[PDB]
DNA sequence: GCTAC
DNA sequence: CGATGGGTAGC
DNA sequence: CATCG
């Protein structure tokens, strides 16, 4: 069984300090996406590279403790792919890939536009330029899963308060028309939406008020997966047993 | 403190 | 609905 | 952006 998992860490260095490092190996997971390394190159340690024996290859931002994507496999990747290919957010670390045979897998961290409106032009701008990327891979006729925070709950039942939370960056109506967009027109697979049509699965909880108490949080944490390998997804969860960010891994599992 | 999520 | 208060990571 | 008026 080919498990991939996605986790946005928050910060690497404050993970491993929570056991997300351990948490690598105990989930026997064969590749995993991480966003938001918070971190450069030298700021890594070995483990942070290479967990476990494992391959890795990462994409820093240029600012300091700062964004960040990387992937891991303990498979080695007959190629890999820094950067999506436009400087204006490859400044920031964004976008990571990896072939393993017909498969690619990519770690995506999706600009947060929530800090400022400034933020949310960025967000839009991004949209519009990966939008063309995700068409053109799923041209490639591949099996290509693309894990990470897309910063986009797509319909109500991703979210807890979606009436209140309408004219907030991550569920702006046209954030939600596009994710409409890359899953119905382009033809790529929300895995857990798919998997689970009435299981809400939340990845991110707010650090204000009770919100991850009260699990009032949102899923905007995807796996979205070609449709060939898509059909070959057997299950799928959200590990909360343990915290190291503030948001949750999620773990899918495809019979490929 | 700062920045940025 | 609109108005009100924000914990964390790492510089 | 959850929680309050
Ligand atoms: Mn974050």
């Amino acid at each position: 069984m080919l498990k991939i998992i996605s986790a946005n860490v928050n910060g690497i260095r404050s993970a491993y300090k929570k056991g997300f490092y351990e948490y690598i190996a105990a989930s026997g997971a064969d590749i995993v996406c991480v966003q938001e390394l918070k971190a450069q190159e030298a700021d890594l340690s070995a483990d942070m590279k290479n967990p476990h024996g494992m391959h890795g290859h990462w994409h820093c931002a240029e600012k300091r403790g700062y964004s960040g994507v990387a992937v891991y496999s303990k498979r080695k990747p007959d190629n890999v792919q820094i950067g999506m290919g436009i400087e204006e957010f490859d400044r920031e670390g964004r976008f990571v890939r990896c072939d393993f045979g017909r498969l690619s897998v990519i770690s995506l961290y999706l600009p947060s536009g929530s800090s400022a409106e400034e933020r949310q032009q960025v967000k839009y701008r991004f949209l519009d330029a990966f939008y063309p990327m995700l068409e053109a891979m799923k041209n490639e006729g591949r099996d290509i899963v693309v894990c990470g925070d897309w910063n986009i709950a797509h319909q109500n039942i991703d979210l807890k308060n979606w009436k209140g939370n309408q004219k907030n960056s991550g569920f702006l109506p046209e954030e939600r028309e596009w994710i409409g967009k890359v899953i119905h027109k382009l033809g790529w697979t929300d895995m857990w939406r798919t998997l689970y049509p009435d299981v809400p699965g939340y990845t991110w909880w707010s650090n204000r008020g009770q919100a991850y108490a009260k699990d009032v949080g949102w899923r905007i944490d995807y796996q979205m997966v070609t449709p060939e390998l898509a059909a070959k997804a057997v299950s799928a969860h959200v590990y909360k047993d343990e915290k190291f960010s503030d948001h949750a891994p999620l773990v899918v599992e495809y019979d490929y």
